[PDB]
């Protein structure tokens, strides 16, 4: 029953990393101890923390209308995207580049060198990649810090799960209509998927992370490129579903190739295990 | 930024109460800290609880297959019917009657003195009842003690949400089908419902009670019950539901009315803002 | 076992008591958690979190040289002298006044309109007065909110405890070797007293005001004139105690009557039950 | 900022100090969240975990006039001497023996298999030996589990600080008279020592283990044998502080080697830094 801790590693990137973890320990506490104003004060502290970090030139958030420049003085090579407070568990969603202006903020999801979501639950988690993989971690609030739980996570080639608010049906496009009936009514006598909608992306993109399945966003008739935010929600969750062996789509490409038109730019978001994922494309290749 | 404390109150059901919170607090600091195993000792530490309290001569867990009869000398008026462990946010679900044996434990949820949930999530959350309304409370773990945080809860008369597992449309019954239809392709130019199944009951009754709406786990042909058991999981959420003016349906009668046959008994369960169940039953009286 | 919460008052006061608790919270935290490098840390959040309050004009920190003078945008009316970081348990102290300069923080302790003290133990305690009596705090980190546990706390007339460094001795003026010599050899036939001494201020303050008895850091010979600080340890306490029903004497006249003729002036310190203090007046006067 | 946890080592040893641990956790709730009550609520606590694991056959209480039997099926081959609340941090002090009777608890210290304290501070901290050595820990309660901070701490040879009740001073034997005179006027132009009693046993060992000097609860006349008991007080610090290069003497002779003549017999304690300890032994021996 007792324990020894080490410091564990994935200069200013790490820097940049630990700051992000800061301001989700303070968002943690924020939203255990809870609207608009709990989304102010999340987008304060990711902000403030990210600057002082000294490793930021430009953030992009879900909560400003124009990029943010960094202080001259504090100035380092990353750029920042994030979600501060997404969404029951809701979460906190950021993607990390290099790089004095919006351009640096405008890279394709490809470009990322590290990513991540916060999940507050009964636990606050939190899944991060740099790029060689995908590690879990859960906040320790006793110790301030976020203990390891899960290496190189990886999801299932194919779910038996998939996810989507069919309230839409009446909008969804001819694939997406295709795929939910198929998922409902197995044309190959296998039981049909269960189905699991949060409502909540970063709850929805975790279950499917650790159960396997499909998470899917996709355009419909009111929301012509669907409603998820590419920089700071669909190109973190794209890039730690890839870095645990799964895949991201919008129908038409991979989400991390799309290049980004603008910083609050939709995008549809199809993602999951591969084969679920290679499923889905196949009904929209045939429409 | 300052507070003071009163002790609140909603002799024997006062002592149960506050042992089965005790039980509740002890599940949520085990949930925090985390399958079987959770599940063999969040059973144990309900029952030795409640045992301990002197007010209980009979229980019904869903963990164990026969009722439990408590010790003659700890022996007290009341039985209470429990799932420890239910189920992304999991729970526990509790009922309480008054009175050696186990037809004790098989009156219909009518005769329900007491009854409650917990939802283990960034806040541990206890819904409550004792015949005067729902009250709302927030476990504050370094007090040890249930925060009062709403008092006499109240669902809308009418939701703009619906719940249920989709993936089972396959094995619908007609009414069900029916009634989703009608939530999807809306027959009088409203808009369609939106859809949200976290797949774990205490947390889709919870948003059900503080969004409005509907949640349905009705029969179907695989479960031709229903999956939900009405002793320890249907009663006591339809009585806190009922109690805050919504209403809780086997399909074809309260679930509160139904005369249970057995501890482990299922029924279909529909529940949630009685405009809503209303229009369920619309479609099940038509087929 | 349930509780209700009420919000408790005692505006710019308000607000200023309001974030000086905020920045305690914050220390409780730190200290939780963890030497020059925490009292570095536990003074930026006292700066920061007063001067964003819009209360402040000057500060005096235990920390820093000079006083501080709060951005001309953000002034208020009061002037706070704190001790961040004091010493087992540690401890916070502050006192406010209401006023740009220094002159505003060298009034003497009479001038006071709200003092305190934190102890951060097992739990955190907050000795609180803003000149109606004595209230006593508990944090609840879980809420993140301060509870009242004790109103108006009196100080024992008489106590049974001193408290000092007896290390000193051989450097006692005469007056103290007297007064330790009677507490020891009482003439009237009476018990010893007993005697206690964490070495740290707020931790014997504390016990002095709740248990009752004297505490002490005279003028000895290496420190003529007393090692304690008067803006910002000696008038704190001096106020809580005095509003306990206490005394609190350099030995020649109450601390709070002392002129400050310097931001980190020292002065003796003998405060308690007044009969304890009166007592070691009277060997003053003697000698 | 991201840590990654091992299970630490110092079979029915291991499940014992297991348990021992899980009851220390407990109190630390109980303490954190607060007089005989909770006395008598930490004793159970103690008694039933180490019950409930197989390793023991009989307790000692501070808390019960005799030994406590195991019951026939629980039993193993350990014996535990324990106080469950001494005593400002208070704490929890036990001693481990191999073995069916009061015999089995009457062994000299020497026997001890393994020895700790909990001290319930800002931080609920454990000083444990198996014999090779002390290991600090702190409780993560976040976590449930000890999480080691320091490796095989040792004591200074020699320290600057003595503890004790100086308002004894009239009971006081001559070797204690002489020893404390020499602390406050040393003979060889060196400086006093200062002086530190917080007058809780486990608190001002602690102190005397990390910052070195010399902890006394000597004979005197109201007290000819001393305050604090030999199986479950004295024994178990002496365990702990000789482990750390320490010293631990009645006066007459190592604590550890005293022949227990009764369960709640009390001894003279006096230890700490080695050089301080046999200081004091040289004012017993010339007088
Ligand atoms: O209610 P809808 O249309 O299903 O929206 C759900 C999505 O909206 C959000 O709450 C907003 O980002 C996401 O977290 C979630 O995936
Ligand atoms: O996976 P299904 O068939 O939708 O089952 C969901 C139900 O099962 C449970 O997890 C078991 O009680 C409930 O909490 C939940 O409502
Ligand atoms: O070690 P000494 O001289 O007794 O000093 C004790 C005093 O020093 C401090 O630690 C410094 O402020 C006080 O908290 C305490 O009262
Ligand atoms: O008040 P006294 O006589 O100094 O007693 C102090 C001792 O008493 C206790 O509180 C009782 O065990 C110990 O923790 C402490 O060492």
């Amino acid at each position: 029953d007792m324990l020894t801790l080490t410091r564990y590693v994935m200069g200013e990137l790490t820097q940049l990393l630990n700051s992000m973890l800061t301001a989700i320990k303070a968002i943690s506490s924020a939203v255990r101890k809870a609207v608009k104003k709990l989304d102010v004060l999340s987008n304060s502290l990711v902000i403030n923390m990210l600057q002082s970090s000294y490793s930021t030139c430009v953030l992009v958030s879900e909560e400003n209308k124009d990029a943010i420049i960094t202080a001259k003085e504090k100035r380092g090579k990353y750029v920042v995207c994030f979600d501060p407070l997404d969404g029951a568990s809701i979460g906190t969603i950021f993607a990390i580049y290099r790089k004095p202006s919006e351009k640096d903020a405008l890279q394709c999801g490809r470009n990322i060198v590290a990513a991540g979501y916060a999940l507050y639950g009964s636990a606050t988690l939190v899944a991060l990649s740099t790029g060689q993989g995908v590690d879990l971690f859960m906040l320790d609030p006793a110790l301030g810090e976020f203990v390891l739980v899960e290496k190189d996570v990886k999801i299932k080639k194919k779910g038996k799960i998939y996810s989507l608010n069919e309230g839409y049906a009446k909008y969804f496009d001819a694939a997406t209509t295709e795929y939910v009936q198929k998922k409902k009514f197995p044309e190959d006598g296998s039981a049909p998927y269960g189905a699991r909608y949060v409502g909540s992306m970063v709850a929805d993109v975790h279950r499917t992370l650790v159960y396997g399945g499909i998470f899917l966003y996709p355009a419909n008739q009111k929301s012509p490129k669907g409603k998820l935010r590419l920089l700071y929600e669909c190109n973190p969750v794209a890039y730690i579903i890839e870095q645990a062996g799964g895949l991201a789509t919008t129908g038409t490409q991979p989400v991390l190739d799309v290049k980004p038109e603008a910083i609050h730019q939709r995008v549809p978001l199809i993602l999951g295990s591969p084969e679920d994922v290679q499923e889905y494309l196949t009904c929209v290749q045939k429409n």
